[PDB]
C-alpha cells in the first residue's frame, strides 16, 4: 500500500504557492486513491532569507518529516512524499541512504540542487540539497547518499561551476533529450530506486508543440520513467515544488496533469 507523507512547514520556501501545491497534490492522491495523508508542520510566508537562516528555522518541519519518512521507509509500504520544497529532502535522502545503501536516487529536476555554501550565488537552500545529502556541507540532518548513487534527470543549463563540482563528485546527468526509460534503467541497473521530482524539470506552457524541440521533460518522459521502475524496486517517490495557490484553476489542472504521470507507479502499489 502507499504511506503519504505532506510537509506544510517552511523550508527555506522563495515562491509564494509551494506549500499550497503540496496541500492541492495531496488531496487529490487522497481521494484518488483512498487515503489520508500524514501532515507535518506549519506553513510559515515565503522570503529571500539565506541558507543559514532559513535552515535552523526549519529544523522543527525537518525533524518530523524525518521521523516519519523513516517510519514508513522501516515498513512495508511505498514511501509517497507530497513536500512543498526541494529542501525537505535534506531530511529525506539521508534515511533513504542509511536504510538502502544500494538505492539508486533519480533526482529528476530542472537544475543540479548541488551548490555548497561556498559555490550558491543566491543563498537559496533548495539549490544546495543534494550537495547536502552527499556531504559536501553540513546540513545538520545527515547526509550518507554515495555521489556515486545519485542520478539527476532532466537538468539542463547547468552553471559550469556547479557542473563540474557535479562532474567530480560523480553524479550523472541525464538532460531531458536523453532521459528516455531505457536511459534512466540503464543508470539504475539492479538497484532499489527513490524517484525525487521537482517539477521545474517540465517543459512549460504548449501541451502539444508538435513542431518544436522540448528544451524540458515532458510529461510523457516523466510517466514513462515511472512505468518503467519495477515496483518490487521502487522504494519511495516525492513531489516537490508545485506552485499553484490554493483553489485556483491552475492548482486543479496541474495535479491532474501529476496523477497522470504517477499512476503506474501508485496504481502497482496500491494493489
Ligand atoms: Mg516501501
Ligand atoms: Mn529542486
Ligand atoms: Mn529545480
Amino acid at each position: 500500500m502507499i504511506d503519504l507523507i505532506v510537509s506544510q512547514g517552511r523550508v527555506a520556501d522563495r515562491a509564494a504557492w509551494m506549500i499550497e501545491g503540496a496541500a492541492r497534490t495531496a488531496r487529490a492522491l487522497e481521494e484518488r486513491y483512498g487515503l489520508k495523508g500524514h501532515y507535518v508542520g506549519e506553513p510559515a510566508p515565503h522570503a529571500d532569507d539565506d541558507w543559514s537562516v532559513a535552515l535552523p528555522q526549519a529544523r522543527e518541519t525537518l525533524v518530523a518529516v524525518r521521523e516519519a519518512a523513516t517510519e514508513s521507509i522501516k515498513g512495508d509500504n511505498l514511501t509517497v512524499l507530497v513536500n512543498n520544497t526541494c529542501s525537505v529532502s535534506l531530511a529525506t535522502l539521508p534515511v533513504v541512504a542509511r536504510e538502502h545503501p544500494d538505492a539508486v536516487v533519480l533526482y529528476i529536476d530542472g537544475h543540479g540542487d548541488f551548490n555548497t555554501p561556498e559555490t550558491t550565488d543566491t543563498g537559496y537552500l533548495g539549490g544546495m540539497v543534494l550537495s547536502g545529502a552527499c556531504g559536501l556541507w553540513d546540513s545538520g540532518h545527515g547526509a550518507g547518499l554515495r555521489p556515486e548513487q545519485a542520478v539527476l534527470v532532466g537538468s539542463r543549463d547547468i552553471d559550469e561551476g556547479e557542473r563540474e563540482l557535479i562532474r567530480k563528485a560523480g553524479v550523472r546527468v541525464i538532460p531531458p533529450g536523453e532521459a528516455t526509460a531505457q536511459a534512466v534503467l540503464d543508470a539504475v541497473k539492479d538497484a532499489p530506486v527513490w524517484i525525487h521530482i521537482d517539477w521545474d524539470v517540465l517543459e512549460p506552457g504548449s501541451i502539444p508543440a508538435d513542431y518544436t524541440v522540448p528544451d524540458g521533460m515532458l510529461p510523457a518522459q516523466i510517466r514513462a520513467v515511472f512505468e518503467a521502475i519495477p515496483a518490487e524496486r521502487l522504494i519511495g517517490v516525492e513531489l516537490a515544488e508545485l506552485n499553484a495557490p490554493a483553489d485556483s484553476e491552475r492548482a486543479e489542472q496541474a495535479v491532474a496533469v501529476i496523477l497522470d504521470m504517477v499512476a503506474p507507479a501508485f496504481d502497482a502499489a496500491a494493489a
